[PDB]
């Protein structure tokens, strides 16, 4: 009874091998448990005795036992950082993504300690890198709030490329819908359905960041919205911008989830993304072009080029930066309606925006 268990759970602590084994061999229970409800996994796990945890689970030991606290042997063996024994339980069946009545996983117990090596092997089993806590905090939360910079950015890269993959879903969504429409232009609803596609997708950009996703998709959304209150009418070259912006937004999803490469790739992923959104503004240009008079998006134009211009301003271009913030005053200039807004004045913006581009060509090229 509680005899063999006692010793068992003394010997796995102690790290007396030969001990358990002999206990083991005596009919003892190998899933006993202490008062707070340690098993003798937990505890070899904690202690970091490899030996008996492969004994254990060879004669049966539970992996997944959870305690008082709602603690697996794997959370604690993330908690005090031992490899081999994270991957031997792993191994074994863990349940990667267990959690404890707090909410806290394995990989917020890595995260926070900075225990990069059993970081990457429970993502590499598919760890959840968006987990929250009881508290709303993530692994890279818990990581940099206790100054561990590396294992931060390593679990943002990999909240980073699974957002993207949610959102290319969502791109997959928009898309069979706005096929339908195409069809039948005439089904209002429909633009209905890619308005709240595009509002969910603007909502997950602004909560993780990429300001310059958000921005796009308030221009995807400024355009159904408009549709949806039969401000204009359906035209099929409005719709064909629209799929263009979308197109660049995809890509621009693409661009984010890089590989890892070197400043070269790097230049050359900013200089991709700097000719996509300069896309973008161009679509947005062309539809002032045609309808001028609205300062909403004159402010979505200006919230564009000032994201260029910090984007800019932290990698340099100080050329680029100088045009930009010179593009920028003209915009502000117009806001208060200082100048009237005249045609030359577009095209002129237009040039400029041109010689950015150009400029920005010769510095990759």
């Amino acid at each position: 009874g509680s005899d063999l268990g006692k010793k068992l759970l003394e010997a796995a602590r102690a790290g007396q091998d030969d001990e358990v084994r002999i206990l083991l061999a005596n009919g003892a229970d190998v899933n006993t448990a202490d008062e707070t409800g340690f098993t003798p996994l937990h505890l070899a796990a904690w202690e970091g005795h490899l030996g008996i945890v492969e004994v254990l689970l060879k004669n049966g030991a539970d992996v997944n036992a959870n305690d008082e606290r709602g603690h697996t042997p794997l959370h604690l063996a993330a908690y005090t950082g031992h490899l081999e024994i994270v991957e031997v339980l792993l191994k074994n069946g863990a349940g990667v993504n267990a959690t404890d009545v707090i909410g806290t996983a394995p990989l917020h117990l890595a995260a926070m300690w900075g225990h990069e090596e059993i970081v990457e092997v429970l993502l590499k089993n598919g760890a959840d890198a968006r987990a929250q806590d009881k508290f709303g905090k993530t692994p890279e939360d818990l990581a940099r709030d206790n100054g561990y910079e590396s294992v931060a950015r390593l679990a943002r890269k990999e909240i980073i490329r699974a957002v993207v993959d949610e959102l290319k879903e969502l791109i997959q969504n928009v898309n069979d819908d706005i096929k339908e429409v195409e069809k039948n232009p005439e089904d209002m609803e429909y633009w209905n359905k890619i308005y709240r596609l595009v509002h969910t997708m603007k909502e997950i950009t602004e909560t993780m960041g990429f300001s310059p996703v958000a921005l796009v998709l308030e221009a995807i959304m400024m355009l159904v919205k408009l549709m949806l209150n039969s401000e204009i009418k359906i035209t099929s070259d409005l719709i064909d911008a629209v799929k263009k912006m979308l197109d660049m937004v995809t890509r621009l999803l693409d661009l984010m989830v890089d590989p890892n490469l070197n400043e070269e790739q790097y230049i050359k992923m900013v200089v991709d993304a700097l000719k996509i959104l300069i896309e973008a503004v161009n679509v947005l240009i062309k539809m002032v072009e045609k309808n001028p008079e609205d300062m909403e998006f004159w402010n979505l134009i200006y919230r564009l080029v000032h994201v260029m211009k910090e984007v800019t301003e932290t990698m340099g271009f100080s050329s680029v930066a100088k045009v930009l913030h010179t593009i920028m005053n003209l915009v502000d200039k117009m806001l208060n309606s200082e100048i009237k807004i005249t045609s030359d004045l577009i095209d002129k913006v237009k040039k400029k925006l041109d010689m950015v581009t150009r400029e920005l060509d010769k510095m990759v090229s």
